[PDB]
This record gives structure tokens, sequence and C-alpha cells, in this order.
């Protein structure tokens, strides 16, 4: 099993995002600096469909000399919902691109994103676990996770998270707009242990580690 | 009392220095790039005065866009021996320079070096690191980055000082003539920390420790 590293992006009041749209922007130099190295650290990053459909996102790595350490995209797509002309699929022949769904995904979407440079990747029931063992077995030491709400919960809630890296925007979205990963406090209190603080409010991160 | 991240260059057998020059340079880009922000995330990067003396090192943040998050630099430096020449000093308008000395050396060297534009540090001896970081905390300053030769990396991991623990590692050997190794590193890492992430790709090894407490 892979370790897992989840990175969340946060505004000041807790935010994982505005209702109905993408992430939190992190603005800090140092933050945007950690956020491309643990990139170019990971064999891949792992998203959500939601994420991908409301952020266009291209999951590389581009601090200057690290390009070519850009890891593997995996994003969890259990209906082939990504869109040919996503950056994702676009660049798929320049990084790659594994979307992954089960037995249940119609062929012609399956056909139309493998023939654009996708790998299709299979899983049971979505069953974390045991994608996690899954990719394990195709050579990934290390999986980033760069979560909305949905993939964020997902992995707390079964345990599976090792490293939890959080960067915290200083600005507040409020709670009549914002949406929050619901039970983070309360894993971090149950599971987890602070490793390291950076206060500077234009440029703050929290990383903790699973209790020993 | 700060955050202390101790961060060790070490060649394939262990050697963090060899007698007769400069210190084990890290080449893989990834290592590289981690090397300039745990400076970027330092308040503070401490050195002793035999890295100073050996390496001529800058100590500043190189990533562009960050290089104004260049931390203060800290010499333990008892005897005031690093040199005018030295880029360090040469350097002290664009990024601070302190000096800690002890309670005894001579004035002369303090007016020397304030005039090249140094502030000059005043530690307890015996020189105390323990007092050294309440003396810091005292000042404001929240994490302290090591980038220990073997004098102060034995020292403050002797003394118990080290919260985390970043080792790249060459592939080179550097051999047990010249090569100088940190005494009871191993036995602390057995004894103190965990292993938290490994990256074990060859030209681009590191690993990190966190102390079990």
């Amino acid at each position: 099993r892979p370790e897992v590293i989840l990175k969340l992006a946060l505004s000041a009041d807790g935010m994982i995002g505005r209702k109905g749209a993408g992430q939190v922007a992190i603005t800090g130099p140092v933050s945007r600096a950690q956020s491309h190295i643990l990139r170019a650290q990971a064999d891949i990053i792992l998203i959500g469909i939601e994420t991908a459909l409301a952020d266009d996102p291209v999951l590389n790595c581009r601090l200057p000399g690290l390009e070519q350490r850009s890891p593997v995209r995996v994003v969890l797509d259990g209906g082939l919902r990504l869109p040919l002309s996503s950056r994702l699929v676009r660049s798929a022949d320049t990084q790659p691109l594994w979307v992954a769904c089960g037995e249940e995904a119609p062929d012609e979407r399956r056909a139309a994103l493998g023939a654009a440079g996708c790998r299709i990747l299979a899983t049971e029931t979505i069953a974390l676990p045991e994608l996690l063992d899954d990719l394990a077995a195709q050579g990934i030491a290390s999986v980033l996770v760069e979560g909305g709400a949905g993939v964020a919960k997902s992995f707390l809630d079964e345990k599976l998270v090792d490293r939890l890296i959080i960067f915290r925007s200083p600005l507040v979205i409020g709670a009549a707009d914002g949406v929050a990963v619901e039970g983070l406090e309360t894993h971090i209190a149950s599971e987890f242990k602070i490793l390291r603080r950076m206060r500077y409010a234009d440029d703050a991160c929290a990383e903790y580690v699973r209790n020993t």
C-alpha cells in the first residue's frame, strides 16, 4: 500500500471551497513552492472528478528544473465523465493520465478517452482500500491526494491518510457560502499529531502525521 | 524553545564532510529545491564556524520569488574567527548575519564585524545550546534550521534539541581516510526517531524522521 499524503487548501475559517465551485486559492509564495514540491515527490497525484470539473486543473510540477518530475495523474471518475476538452485529457500525451472507473462505465466514453491517450483503470464497487492496493501493484510508492470535500472526507473516514498537509488562506469565505470537510477536526484530534506550523498569515501551513 | 530541524547532507558511507575541503554537495533537483524551501520556512538558519570556514557559504534562498525570504543567518563562533572576507560577512546588507559569541571574545573582533554589518549575539558558555534557543525564542524566533557539520549536528543531537531530522544522501563514497561522520547519529535515530517519508531514487535520495514523543 503506497504512502498516502492528503493536501488540503482551506480558507482562514476552515472551508474547502465556495458552494458550487472549486478549490480555495493558495497564494503565499512559500506555500505555492511547497505545493509544487509535494507533486515532484509523489509518484501519483489523485483528485476527484468533482474537482476536475470545477477547476479544470493540470496537476503538473511547475518549479523550474522539476517539470520532468510531474507525477502520474489519477482522476476518480466512476462514470468516465472527464471532458475531452479538459486540460487534463489534452495534456495526456505529455504527462500520464489514468482515469479510475469500474466495470460500469459505457464503452463509448471508455473508448473516446483511451483514444485520446488516457489509461483506463479498473476499480471495485468506489473501493478506496483496494484502489490503493491496485495502485501499489502497478509500482506506486506514494500517492498525493489533492482533495475537495469528497476525496478528503472519504480518505480520512476510511483512515487511509499517513500525512496531512493543510494550507490555510488568510481570507474568510463565510458559513453562508463555504463548504467544509465535515469530520476533519475530529479526525485530526483522534488520529493525528502536529509536526510543523507555519504562522505567517499570508503563508500559513500545518503538517500532521498519523498517531503512532 | 523554537522548533529545530537538523538537515544533514551525507555521502553513501555516511560522512558529513571530508577533512580537507568542503561539504557534500547535494545535486538532485528535488533535493535542491527542498533544501532551499527549508531555508524559506525557517526564521533562522544556524551553522558552525567550522562549516563557515570550510565552505564559505551564503545561506540564502535562491528560489525565484522566495529570495526575499532568505532567513537570518546565525554562525556559532566562540572565537570570532569568521573572516571579514567571507561571502557571509560581505553579504551583510542583503541578509542578516548574526555571529554568536561567548562572554569572552576580544572586543576588537566584535567591532570589526559590526562595521561590516553583522550583529553580534551574546551567548552563555561552558557554548550553551539550550540557553541560546531560549534567547532566540525571546526574540520571536519560531523555527531554527540547523545545517550542521559534525560539530553542531553532534551537539544538537546529543543535547536532544532536534524535533525533525532530514538527511539527503549522495550516491558517492567519501572514504574513511578523509571522511568525518556524525558520531552517535545512527543510535540517536534508532533510539529517538521514526521514519516519516523516504525518497529512494538514488540520484535524489532523502529520508525524513520525527522525534518519537
